[PDB]
C-alpha cells in the first residue's frame, strides 16, 4: 500500500546480460543498508581505503561459507552524492548469467529487497535530484533508437523542459497570490489591473502553446515509424532492405547482446528511428510496395495492392537497371500513388531518393515547425492543453468581470495542471504508471 | 603480421547492450592513451580529484563541439593496477543502443583503435598478470552456464590449475638441469641415479593423470548437454518443458538482455547445463521420447522411435495419473528401452526421476570420478597427454640405458608441450586461436 516514501533498500542488476556475451554485468544497491551489504560480502584485500567516489579490487565471497563467488570490482557513492541521493554500492561481476545472479541472491540474503521497474529512478525524484520530465527522459534515453532521439532525451534530462514548465508554474502562483491577496486584505492594496493581466495569461498561453508544437517531433523520435515491405515474390524484397540497411542502419558498430535481424530491421531515416517488418501488415504506418520494373506491372502485383491501398503508400520500382531510360517515364502503375521512387536494389542505389520519399510522406502535418531537439511526450502535452484550456476559461471570466472569487477556481486548475508535468502536484497513479513503463535496474 | 606485442591504445563495449534494456553499459579504454582521452572527452565539474580508482562524475561531450553525449561515471585505474596492467579507463553510459555507440565513436576519433576479440585480456597476459589457463577460464567465467561451471571457470581464474602444471614444467626443468649438466662438465659432480628419475616421472605422470581424469567433467559444464524432446500431438511434450523448467531452469531472476524462449530451454540437472532443443535431432545428444500413458503405445510412437532409437534414449511415460496403479507395470513399451520414466506433467510430478534418469544415462564413463571443481579443457587436455607420452618415452630409453644424448630430446618435449599449457612455450597460431573464441570487450 502507497509507494512515495523510501523505507527499504533495494538491489537489481544494472546492465543488460546475455549468455555467452559482454564482459562485465552490475548490481546495484541503494538505501541505509547498501554499505554495510558492501561490508559483508566484498572482500578487498592489503587495507584499500574504503571512502566515497573510490573503486576497490577484490572478491564477492561468503554465501554463509567463505566459498568465492566472483572476481569483482566494488563501486562506493556515499552521502547525498548518488543516483539516490541514498548510499549506493555497486558490485561490477564479470556476468555471463552466473555471476551477477549469484552476487544479487547474496544481496537480497543480506536484508536487500529487489527493486521493481524505474525504483532507483523514482528514488532518485523522490529525494529531489530530479523532476518528473527527467525521471521519464532518462528512459527516453536508454530507449532512444536514433542519434536526436538520444539527443532529445539528453536535453529533458538536463533540465531543459523542466526549467520553462517551472517557470510558468510559478508565474500562475504569482497571479494568484496578488489576486488571493486583494479578495482577503480590505483595501491595504490597490485594485487589480483587469487588462494587464490578460496580457500575462496571453503571455503564458503562448510560451505553453509553444512547447505543444514540438509534440509532434516528439512522438515521432520516440516511438518512431513502423514499415512494412510488400511485394510479389523475387522483385526485390531483401535485396531493397540490404541497400537501403547499408546506409541507414541505426547499428553501425558490433554491440554484445542485440541479434543481426534486429540490427538488420532497425534503422534510421533523417532522424526519425525507421522499424521494418516482418498484405498483412495494418500494424504498418507506411507501406513499400515493391514491383519489378523488368516486367512492369502484374496481375499479383494490383491484388496486393487491394489490399494496401488505404494504408499510406510508396511504390518502389525496383530494377530500373533492366528498363532502358527513354522508358522509364512509360511505366504503368495504378493512377492514385502519389508516391513513387525507382531503385536499383543491387546496384545499392535509390535509397536516397526512398529516404526523401519517407520524410516528404511524413512532412504534411508539422515536421517543419521543428527548432531544436526539445520535446514533449504524449502525457506531458495532455496536462499542457489541460492547463491552457482552464487559462483561457479565466481569460474569459475576467472580461465579464465576475467577482474575484470565481477567477481563483480556474486558475489553481492550471497550477495543478502544470504541477502534473514536473510532479509537484501529482496522484499517485499516474506516478505508479510513469515509472512501470521503465525496465528493471532503472 | 603478428600481435604478441602491445602498440596501440584499444576501446570496445564492455557490456551486454539490448535497445530498451538494461540502466548502465561501459566502454572500456587501455594503453598509454587511455587517460589522454578520458581527459580530452570527460567534463567533470567543481574540480574533483584525478587520481588512480578514483569514481568522476560529469558529461562526456564535444565531438570537436561542446554537443553533450551523455551524464556519465568516469572510473580511472592508473598504473600497473589494472585489468590490462596499462592505464585503463571506462566511460559508464546511460546505453540504450545509442549513447555507447556515441561514446566509442569518439574513442577513435581520439586515438583509440577498436579492440578484436579477447584482445583485453589477452593484453592482461602479455604483462604476466594472467596466464594461458586463467584467461580461458575467464571465458570460461562469462560462459558458465550453472552454479558450478562457474566455480570450475573460477578456480581457473584464481590459479588452481595454473599452480600444479608451473610445479610439474618446473620438475622436468630441474631434472634436465641436473642431466644437462653431467653431460657437459668432465666429473665435477656424482653420476646420476638411473632409478631415482624413473621415480621422478613416475610422480609427474602420475599428478599429470589425476588432472586428465578431470578432462570429462571439463566437456561437461563447458558444452553441457544438448536434449531433444520427441513425441506425437497431444503426448504432452510442452507441458514436460513446464514442469521441468520451474525446477531446474538456469534463469531465476529476471534478467534485461535475454528473451523467455532462452530462459525456458536453458536450465540446469545436477550441475549440468542442459540445453532443450525445438524426428530431426541427431543434433541432440540425449533424447527423451514422450508417448501418453492413457492410450498407451500407438503406431505412431514406433515410427519416431525407429527414427531415434540409434541415440542414447529416455522413455517418458507421460500422463499416469490417467493409469490406476496396478496396470502401470503392465504397460507396453519396445524391449530395448533400458531408461523409463513416468511423469504427470501438468500434476508437475516425476522430474525428480527424470533428472537421475539423465545423470544415470551420464554417469556410464566417470561422472563419480570426480573429486572437486577444478576441471581442464580440451585444448589442455590434449597438451597434457602429449607431454605425458613424451615423459614415458624418456621412462624407456633410461631402462635401455642410451647415453645422456638420447634422453634430453624427448624431456624437452615434454616441458615444451607443459609450456603450451601455461604458456611459456606456445605458437602464435595456438594463441591467436586461444582469443579469437573470447567476445569482444573481452
Ligand atoms: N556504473 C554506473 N552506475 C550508474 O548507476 C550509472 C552509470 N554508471 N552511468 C550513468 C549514471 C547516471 N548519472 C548519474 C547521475 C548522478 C550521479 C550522482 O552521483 N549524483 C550527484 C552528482 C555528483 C557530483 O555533483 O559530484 C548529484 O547530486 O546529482 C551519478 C551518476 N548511472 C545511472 O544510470
Ligand atoms: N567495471 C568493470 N570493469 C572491468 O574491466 C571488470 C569488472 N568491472 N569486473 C571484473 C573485472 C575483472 N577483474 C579485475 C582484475 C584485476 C584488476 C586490477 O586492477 N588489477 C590488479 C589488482 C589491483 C590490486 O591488487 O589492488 C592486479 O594486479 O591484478 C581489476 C579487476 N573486470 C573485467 O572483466
Ligand atoms: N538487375 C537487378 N536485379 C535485381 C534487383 N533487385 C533484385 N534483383 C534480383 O532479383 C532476385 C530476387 O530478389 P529478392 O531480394 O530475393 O526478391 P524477394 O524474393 O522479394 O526477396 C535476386 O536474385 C536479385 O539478384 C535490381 O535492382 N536489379
Ligand atoms: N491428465 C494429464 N493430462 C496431461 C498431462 N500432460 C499433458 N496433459 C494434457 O494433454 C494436452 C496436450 O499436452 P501438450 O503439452 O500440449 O502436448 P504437446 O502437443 O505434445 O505439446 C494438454 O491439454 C494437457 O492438459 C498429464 O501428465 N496428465
Ligand atoms: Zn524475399
Ligand atoms: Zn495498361
Ligand atoms: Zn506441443
Ligand atoms: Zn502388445
Amino acid at each position: 500500500g502507497s509507494h512515495m516514501a523510501i523505507t527499504g533498500t533495494i538491489a537489481a542488476i544494472a546492465t543488460a546480460i546475455v549468455p555467452q556475451q559482454g564482459s562485465v554485468g552490475i548490481v546495484r544497491v541503494s538505501g541505509s543498508q547498501a554499505i554495510a551489504i558492501a561490508q559483508t560480502l566484498f572482500d578487498a584485500p592489503g587495507k584499500q581505503v574504503w571512502e566515497s567516489h573510490r573503486i576497490l579490487y577484490g572478491y564477492i565471497r561468503h554465501p554463509q561459507t567463505r566459498q568465492i563467488v566472483d572476481e569483482a570490482l566494488l563501486l562506493l557513492m556515499k552521502a547525498p552524492r548518488s543516483y539516490t541521493r541514498e548510499d549506493v554500492v555497486e558490485f561490477h561481476c564479470h556476468g555471463g548469467i552466473i555471476a551477477v545472479q549469484q552476487v544479487l541472491q547474496l544481496c537480497l540474503e543480506s536484508g536487500a529487497r529487489l527493486a521493481q521497474p524505474g525504483e532507483f529512478t523514482l528514488r532518485a525524484f523522490l529525494n529531489g535530484r530530479l523532476d518528473l520530465t527527467q525521471a521519464e527522459s532518462i528512459a527516453d534515453l536508454v530507449g532512444a533508437r536514433s542519434p536526436q532521439a538520444a539527443q532529445t532525451a539528453l536535453a529533458g534530462l538536463q533540465g531543459k523542459l523542466a526549467h520553462p514548465i517551472r517557470q510558468l508554474r510559478a508565474n500562475c502562483l504569482d497571479i494568484l497570490a496578488e489576486i488571493e491577496a486583494r479578495i482577503d486584505f480590505e483595501e491595504d492594496l490597490p485594485p487589480l489591473d483587469d487588462e494587464a493581466i490578460i496580457s500575462d495569461i496571453e503571455n503564458i498561453a503562448a510560451e505553453i502553446s509553444q512547447l505543444l508544437a514540438t509534440k509532434d517531433k516528439g512522438e515521432l523520435l520516440r516511438t518512431g515509424l513502423k514499415v512494412a515491405i510488400v511485394g510479389r515474390p523475387n522483385v526485390g524484397k531483401s535485396s531493397l532492405l540490404n541497400a537501403w540497411s547499408q546506409s541507414d542502419r541505426a547499428i553501425v558498430t558490433d554491440l554484445p547482446g542485440t541479434t543481426r535481424d534486429v540490427v538488420e530491421s532497425q534503422l534510421v531515416v533523417g532522424g526519425i528511428p525507421v522499424q521494418v517488418l516482418d498484405q498483412a501488415a495494418n500494424t504498418a504506418d507506411l507501406v513499400l510496395l515493391t514491383i519489378d520494373a523488368a516486367t512492369g506491372w502484374t496481375t499479383g502485383d494490383q491484388e496486393i495492392y487491394e489490399q494496401v491501398k488505404h494504408r499510406p503508400l510508396i511504390l518502389v520500382m525496383n530494377k530500373i537497371d533492366l528498363v532502358e531510360k527513354q522508358l522509364i517515364t512509360s511505366l504503368e502503375y495504378p493512377e492514385n500513388i502519389t508516391q513513387i521512387v525507382h531503385t536499383a536494389a543491387a546496384q545499392k542505389q535509390g535509397i536516397d531518393s526512398l529516404e526523401t520519399a519517407i520524410l516528404e510522406i511524413v512532412q504534411t502535418g508539422k515536421v517543419q515547425a521543428a527548432d531544436m531537439d526539445l520535446a514533449i511526450n504524449q502525457r506531458q502535452a495532455a496536462a499542457l492543453t489541460q492547463a491552457k484550456m482552464s487559462l483561457e476559461q479565466v481569460q474569459a471570466t475576467i472580461t465579464q468581470q465576475l467577482p474575484l472569487d470565481f477567477w481563483t477556481i480556474d486558475l489553481r486548475g492550471a497550477i495543478q495542471a502544470l504541477g502534473e508535468i514536473t510532479g509537484e502536484e501529482v496522484t499517485e497513479s499516474v506516478l505508479d504508471r510513469i515509472f512501470s513503463r521503465f525496465c528493471i535496474g532503472k
